[PDB]
């Protein structure tokens, strides 16, 4: 599918890719390889679905958080530098690369939220979020407004959320433990509604509107990360990057993301996409030919980033870093960014409530992770005939209650559809992991086709769980949890809205009380 001799690269549109096809030139000219740099909308979403299919960039980049579900679908080649190219970069963003114990990106550079102010409107930025209403309103008498930011994306908001005690996934991380919709979060995204509420802001705006009107000077000030400098510049606003306003006397946490570069699996270019990630592009030149186009923020290459640190942008770019958290890169953060995007998008523009649109954002990040819980078991103790002792956890009740729910219900499916599901059972042949992989694209076919209600969920799993039966028999116990795995990805993945609307697990609960 992906053609060899060339390399096709993507990377956001709002990143220095004019300067990457700069050093892709350069990359051409010693090797006679042509490097062709794109920006599609959406990129992180298209990049899944193309490269499982073997098509799909050689190299795509993104902040390091979307790079952990790719390693998972077998979407990413590993990488392997030697300890001298190691040793070029901060060791800490080799870590926000690395999953399950391998490195499955080049980290390029490390990206933090910050205050942008215009010196002209408002010579001292505000210290905290509570005194923005009254400098609007003098700003206002004026014909200016204090702030305008995206809102379209939960990343310009979170930071506000945390502030106060929001969370994605606590921190080791319990992935079970989500905290997006706790007093904290739901004080920070109450702030924000209120803002709206008092035509402080509009929640209609987005990127492009933000931009506009600071870069206008129609707006004292943005949020926004290195990459928008350049087009600030270009406008010849005196403006100054600084510390995020405190919420409740406390920072504001902005999630940081590490620009990085993966090589697609499928790219028969490994070798040569390597050679340029390597030494074409983190090098001083290669870093410098793309931050003079739109700034990369603190670069992973300790020789270039020794220099960027004088910067007084850049310090305040490491100084809000520092009050924020590194993100996961576990397979659930898109997931999670999804739910609280609508989450910030509804209660902004007073389709939810703060609480309805917290309370989904929170059942939609636990989904995958709750879901697996109670399938996991149920398999496991069908196909072994004991349970599982250990604690639940948190939303333990839930988990519990479903899975008992699961074993009333799996096993009457289980006991009248025998002959069916031993005919299926007889036409996958299944017998090692290597067959249980094969089957997503036959779950999902069946899955997908046709109306979406509990029962068929309950087929799903319990079929899962006749198979599990299957494969504890002839000594193939070990492919259990990957069949979970594989059932509960399905589950998610294509009825997330649906469960949501149904709030989750607790829905399936009062649906056969
Ligand atoms: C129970 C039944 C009766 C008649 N035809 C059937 N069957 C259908 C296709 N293959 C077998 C089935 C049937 C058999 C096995 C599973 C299902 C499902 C769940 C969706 C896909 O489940 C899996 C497929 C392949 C491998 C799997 C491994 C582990 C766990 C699940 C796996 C359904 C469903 O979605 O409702 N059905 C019923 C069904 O799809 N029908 C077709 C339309 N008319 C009613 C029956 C399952
Ligand atoms: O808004 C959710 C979004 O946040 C992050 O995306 C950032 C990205 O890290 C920055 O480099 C820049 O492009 O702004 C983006 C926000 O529009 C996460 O990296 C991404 O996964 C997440 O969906």
């Amino acid at each position: 599918k992906i053609e060899e001799g060339k390399l096709v690269i993507w990377i956001n549109g709002d990143k220095g890719y004019n300067g990457l096809a700069e050093v892709g030139k350069k990359f051409e000219k010693d090797t006679g390889i042509k490097v062709t740099v794109e920006h599609p909308d959406k990129l992180e979403e298209k990049f899944p679905q193309v490269a499982a299919t073997g098509d799909g960039p050689d190299i795509i980049f993104w902040a390091h958080d979307r790079f952990g579900g790719y390693a998972q679908s077998g979407l990413l080649a590993e990488i392997t530098p030697d300890k001298a190219f190691q040793d070029k970069l901060y060791p800490f963003t080799w870590d926000a690369v690395r999953y399950n114990g391998k490195l499955i990106a080049y980290p390029i550079a490390v990206e933090a939220l910050s205050l942008i102010y215009n010196k002209d409107l408002l010579p001292n930025p505000p210290k905290t979020w509570e005194e923005i209403p009254a400098l609007d309103k003098e700003l206002k008498a004026k014909g200016k407004s204090a702030l305008m930011f995206n809102l379209q994306e939960p990343y310009f908001t979170w930071p506000l959320i945390a502030a106060d005690g929001g969370y994605a996934f606590k921190y080791k991380y319990d992935i079970k433990d989500v905290g997006v919709d706790n007093a904290g979060a739901k004080a920070g995204l109450t702030f924000l509604v209120d803002l709206i509420k008092n035509k402080h802001m509009n929640a209609d705006t987005d990127y492009s509107i933000a931009e506009a009107a600071f870069n206008k000077g129609e707006t004292a000030m943005t949020i926004n990360g290195p990459w928008a400098w350049s087009n600030i510049d270009t406008s010849k606003v005196n403006y100054g990057v600084t510390v995020l306003p405190t919420f409740k006397g406390q920072p504001s946490k902005p999630f940081v993301g590490v620009l990085s570069a993966g090589i697609n699996a499928a790219s028969p270019n490994k070798e040569l996409a390597k050679e340029f990630l390597e030494n074409y592009l983190l090098t001083d030149e290669g870093l410098e030919a793309v931050n003079k186009d739109k700034p990369l923020g603190a670069v992973a290459l300790k020789s270039y980033e020794e220099e960027l640190a004088k910067d007084p942008r850049i310090a305040a770019t490491m100084e809000n870093a520092q009050k924020g958290e590194i993100m996961p890169n576990i397979p659930q953060m898109s997931a999670f960014w999804y739910a609280v995007r609508t989450a910030v998008i509804n209660a902004a523009s007073g389709r939810q409530t703060v609480d309805e649109a917290l309370k989904d954002a929170q059942t939609g990040s636990e989904l995958y992770r709750q879901s697996l819980e109670i399938i996991s078991r149920y398999l496991r103790e069908q196909a072994t005939g004991a349970a599982d002792t250990a604690p639940m956890g948190a939303s333990g009740a839930t988990s519990r209650k479903a899975l008992e729910t699961l074993r009333r219900v799996g096993d009457g499916v289980q006991r009248n559809h025998e002959t069916a599901f031993q005919g299926m059972l007889r036409k996958l042949d299944i017998k090692n992991e290597d067959d249980v992989k094969s089957l997503s694209r036959v779950m999902i076919h069946v899955f997908s086709d046709g109306v979406t209600n509990w029962g068929r969920i309950v087929t799903l799993i319990s079929f899962g769980a006749f198979v599990a039966k299957h494969l504890k028999t002839i000594n193939q116990e070990s492919c259990i949890e990957p069949l979970a795995e594989s059932i509960t990805d399905v589950l998610v993945r294509t009825k997330r809205d649906w469960l949501v609307k149904q709030r989750g697990w607790d829905g399936f609960v009062e649906f056969f009380h």
